[PDB]
Order: structure tokens, then C-alpha cells, then sequence
């Protein structure tokens, strides 16, 4: 490919390029979740900057992929982006949920990564997804499951009341 | 009128004159919203502090448009300020309510004036609106529809509680 | 729409979606180009930074209108996100060029937008696209030319040579 | 070996020895490229230090292997060291090309040894070559990747020209 690639396979070419475009549709996402939080007819505003900051998270996720794939002498290569599953989230509880099953998704295809490195003996992909994203998408997932727990806790007693007192003292704002 | 006027149709000087008296009513309202918030037997400060606050607001949104008649070479003309709509506001969901009318009803009036400049073409008063009135308006609309929205999350649940909580930990005091 | 949407009409509304699209689709063109220029074989980091940069400035664009969306009762909706037009952008003249077209693209559909405001009498909306938008794309728009000059200049006399001045000398790195 | 020695084979202990002596013989390799380029006929000093620097860099690489072959309870052993393969190393352009091949057959040995360590069950070797060793290697091979691209589009130009301004342009001094 370049006078730099060296152990840099076509299939993990391949799969970084599939996983910017995995982080970019996250982030497009939160995105679409942050701002549906900022509606007058919904109106929480921590919710909003929670998934705000999901969304450059994500960016910057993508942002790391793409300097490692020039790094290694890959191509960069990039995919219509699909918009979110939804237009509207429903209540944090359910938006939670639906943020669950999108990081975990994300966990699965680093994993999924991960063990194509390793089954292409690439220490270095390996190395770089265990630096950057296996262990903050552990700890994010953990903290999700967390705040699904409160919000559970909480709507099951006022539903109303609940996200309220949720987004005023566990979210930042 | 004037050595200095140059652009400034009768029209649109009776129309700030008649502005200056709606920012000067909403004040007024706001002054009675808030202080029926301080009486012992509603007893919600953080709410009495919001509508204080909105009636400086009004109060100076009138001396901006009495500073720009002068600056035009027009000439005040103060009429009776009529008392408030209601002498008692009801619950804090009430009040939002009230405002956010009183708010529409501000912001019809400022749109109106926009387009009588526009037929008028007048481009400083439209500029002057755009600058100091409108995008400000929108905000606060904003604003309030967000509270009301929480108001109505909150006193769904438990009323009292409700009213209760959403002075303490949304607003200032 | 909503408790708060005053004078904010259905073409607007959809308008502003579609905006956000572009401003999105231009923001992750200019995330393709930036990387491009990050290749081992291009490498012009000051060319990478200047796109990335601008890549950011198109998402908080968009974002900014998202923003007003909800603050005028509107609804966000997203599509899909199409890819770049190119997967290589060749050289620096060809990549600025590129870029000039993308950003007189945006300022059309902004100019129509304002075209759209005015003739739905939208003062706010006109206001918000003059305050925000339309004196930033002009003076981007006049940076971008006088980089293409610079580069026409420099490239003319010797390509390679003038393509590391320009990186060097113009661009900040 | 050792009242410490544990889960460390002889096969990586004598694999680290001679990873240790590659290291040297690149730190002398660079040493030899730095004083050519101070040359008084040659004299590009941005180029020399350049050089000199990788020379630390990789006496450092060879250190801290050492280190670690002591904290396993390896026993360090020193083989001759073979002078560089030039006496002189031609244009900048002739030297980047001959440190990106001597870079990559570091690469490739650091990617031996990182095979045999996970053949020989040892994940404190693979933990050490990967936080200290591979991802250096990669960041170090693509710079000077990006310098060879900037110098060849530079000296296809006008090589004199073009080598002054590299050096005083893109390396430091
Ligand atoms: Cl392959
Ligand atoms: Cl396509
Ligand atoms: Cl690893
Ligand atoms: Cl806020
Ligand atoms: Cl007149
Ligand atoms: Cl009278
Ligand atoms: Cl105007
Ligand atoms: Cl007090
Ligand atoms: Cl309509
Ligand atoms: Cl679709
Ligand atoms: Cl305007
Ligand atoms: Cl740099
Ligand atoms: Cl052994
Ligand atoms: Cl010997
Ligand atoms: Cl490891
Ligand atoms: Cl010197």
C-alpha cells in the first residue's frame, strides 16, 4: 500500500474503516438524542448535555481511528452515514436503554476487531484498541448501567417526579 | 419634528409609543406575579425572584425603546398603565402559563412593529429590533416553555411537592 | 407545534433540517479531506489542520441550527448523511477548489433560506441567519480565494516546491 | 537462573539480547548519519540533529530493554557491535529512505519477539514491548514517511533548493 505499512492487513484496513463509520453513526446518535432532551416539550437539560458529550466522545473515537489507520499506511475510506434508529427517544429511561444497546454495540465490534488483530498477528492494533477504547467503553457501559438503574428505581416510584429528580442530582447541569 | 429626524414615519413613532406602554404593563405584571410569590401563604422565593427579575427586564426593554425615540427624533408619549389581568396568580404552573402568554403577547407586538418598519422602510428601527428585542423574546419563550414543561412533569405527580421542588432546584435563590 | 412556536412556519421548519444536513455533510467532507492530508504520501499537516478545523466549524453550525429549531418549537429530523464527493482530493489547488465550491454551496442554500424567511415574514429567522451565518461564510469564502490565489501563484512556478511553501508559510501548523 | 526468575524463557531472554545489541547498532547507525550531516560539505544542522536524536532515542530503547532483562532475572550479554553499513549517506532524501528501512527491520524484530513472547506465554514481555516499544516504533516510521513524501516533492523540484528548505522549514534548529 506505502512505503510505511508493514503487519497491517486489508482486513483490518478494512474493519477500522467499518468502525469509523459504526463511531461516526454514534455519534450522529447522541446527537440526535441530546438535542431531542433539549425540546420545550421535553426539557432536560442534563440529559441533553449527557448525550452531547456522548456525541463528541464518539467524534473523537473516530477522530483516533482514522489517525491510527494514516498511521499504519491504510486508506481512510468513508461510508454514507445512516441516521438514527429514531426521531424521538421517548423517556430517559427508554433513551438510556437505547444508549445500552448502541455502546454495546460499539463493544462487540471493537471486540470484534480485536480478535481479527489477533488472528492477523497485528500486536500493534491489539495494543491500540486495548490503550484507547476497550477499557473507556467498560467503564462508560458500567456507568450507563448505573444511571439505567436510578432511573429504574426512580419512575418505577413518580415516573415525572423521577426524571426530574434524576436529571437535577445525578446529571450534570 | 425635528432637526434631526430622517426616516422616522409617524406611524412607527405612535407604535413605539405604543410599545414602551406594553413593556411598561408586562413590568407591572411581573412586579404582581412577584410579589404574590413572597406572600406567607405561597411562600415561593426562588419563583418571586424569577418574575422580579422579568419585570427589570421589561422595565429596561422600556427605556431601550424610549432611548431609541429620542435618538429617532420622535416624542414619548406616556398613557395610564393598566393593573395587572389577575390579582392573585394561582400555582407556580398558573403563573408559567400567564407569562408565557403575556410573553406571546410582547413578542406578536414586537413582530408587528418589525413589519410596519419593513412597509415603512426603515431599516434602523428593524436592526434595532433584531438587535435588542426579538432574538432576546425567543429566548425567553424558550425558557419559560422549558419551566412550564418541568412544572408539568413535576405537579403531575405530586402537586405540592411538586411546586416545591422545582423552586428549589431549578430555580435561583 | 408546541406551547412556545409563535410565527415559525412549516417551510422554515424543514428548511432548517435540510440545513443541518449540509452543514453536516459538509462538515464530514472536510473530515475527508483533512485525513487525506495526513497520508503518509500527501502529508501537508497544515492543509490536515486547516480542513479539520473547518470541519469543526461546520458542526457547531450545525448545531447552532439545531438549536434554534428547539428554540423555535421546531422539530429536528435527520436523514442519512452521504459520503464525501471524492475518496482522494488530489493536490492542495485541487482540494481548495473543492472547498470553495462546498462553501458557496452552503452559502446559496443559506441565502435561500433568508430568501425563504423574508418571504414567510420570519424576522428572527433572518436575524439569526445575519447574525450568525452569512458574515462568517463571506469572510471564509475571501480567505478561501486568497488561498487559491496564492497557491495558483505558487504552483504555476513549481509544483511541489510551491505546495510546501504554502503549507509552510500560509498555513498554521 | 535466578531467585527471581519466573515464566521467562531462555529463548526470549537470548532474544532480548540481541534486540538489545539491533538497538545499539541503530543508535550507532544515527550517530554515523548525524556527523555526516555536519559536514562542512554537507552541513544541513537541522538534519544532524535530527539524527542525533534518534541516536539517544534508540541507546534509550536499548537501556530500557536491558532494564528488563534485569527485572526478570535474564542475565544481560553484549556481542560485538557492526559499524554502519555507509561511510557516507548521500542527500537527506538518501538518508530519510535508509532510516525508514533501518526503523522497519527494528519494527519487524520488535515483532518477532512480540510472536515469540506470546508462543512462550509470556504477557509481561508482550505488555512491554506494546506500552514501550510498538507504538513508538509506528509513530517514529510514520514522520519519516511524511518527511520522505515532503522531501521528495520538494527535490523533484529543485534538489538543492529543496533540501535547504527543508531542513530549515520542517526539521528543527
Ligand atoms: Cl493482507
Ligand atoms: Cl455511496
Ligand atoms: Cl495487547
Ligand atoms: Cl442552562
Ligand atoms: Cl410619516
Ligand atoms: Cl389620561
Ligand atoms: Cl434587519
Ligand atoms: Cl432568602
Ligand atoms: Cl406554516
Ligand atoms: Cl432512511
Ligand atoms: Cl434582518
Ligand atoms: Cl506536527
Ligand atoms: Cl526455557
Ligand atoms: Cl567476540
Ligand atoms: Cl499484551
Ligand atoms: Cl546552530
Amino acid at each position: 500500500s506505502s512505503q510505511i505499512r508493514q503487519n497491517y492487513s486489508t482486513e483490518v484496513e478494512a474493519a477500522v474503516n467499518r468502525l469509523v463509520n459504526l463511531y461516526l453513526r454514534a455519534s450522529y446518535t447522541y446527537l440526535s438524542l441530546g438535542f431531542y432532551f433539549d425540546r420545550d416539550d421535553v426539557a432536560l437539560e442534563g440529559v441533553c448535555h449527557f448525550f452531547r458529550e456522548l456525541a463528541e466522545e464518539k467524534r473523537e473515537g473516530a477522530e483516533r481511528l482514522l489517525k491510527m489507520q494514516n498511521q499504519r499506511g491504510g486508506r481512510a475510506l468513508f461510508q454514507d452515514l445512516q441516521k438514527p434508529s429514531q426521531d424521538e427517544w421517548g423517556t430517559t429511561l427508554d433513551a438510556m436503554k437505547a444508549a445500552i444497546v448502541l455502546e454495546k454495540s460499539l463493544n462487540q465490534a471493537l471486540l470484534d476487531l480485536h480478535a481479527l488483530g489477533s488472528a492477523q498477528a497485528d500486536p500493534h492494533l491489539c495494543d491500540f484498541l486495548e490503550s484507547h477504547f476497550l477499557d473507556e467503553e467498560v467503564k462508560l457501559i458500567k456507568k450507563m448501567g448505573d444511571h439505567l438503574t436510578n432511573i429504574q428505581r426512580l419512575v418505577g416510584s413518580q415516573a415525572g417526579l423521577g426524571e426530574y429528580l434524576f436529571e437535577r442530582l445525578t446529571l450534570k447541569h
